[PDB]
């Protein structure tokens, strides 16, 4: 149960524990299970809530910045929460109605596979 703080001011919270040694590396294909939330409690995407998981090329500019950085330090079967701050997450236009501008968004991500 670490607590990390990392590039980007990304907060890493572990929740509860992978393999400990099954890493994702740069262009490493990853299956993720998650939960998107702002600040205010808001929940505002879910891959839990859809019933299939989301893929994704980690450390290629695919996905947010906050992602790229933490995802990686995740252990295969690792579930954790990514705090993101604005620019390492949607940036200072957001998505208007949905997120705000420079918006923190908290993830709650489970690391399913690597490959």
């Amino acid at each position: 149960a670490m607590s990390e703080t990392i590039e980007g001011g990304v907060k890493i919270d572990r929740l509860s524990p992978g393999d400990g040694k099954t890493f994702p590396k740069q262009g490493d294909l990853v299956t993720i299970h998650y939960t998107g939330t702002l600040e205010n409690g808001q929940k505002f995407d879910s891959s839990v809530d859809r019933g299939s998981p989301f893929q994704c090329n980690i450390g290629v500019g695919q996905v947010i910045k906050g992602w790229d950085a933490g995802i990686p330090k995740l252990s295969v079967g690792e579930k954790a929460r990514l705090t993101i701050p604005g620019p390492y997450a949607y940036g200072p236009r957001g998505f208007p109605g949905l997120i705000p501008p420079n918006a923190t968004l908290i993830f709650d991500v489970e690391l399913l596979k690597v490959n």
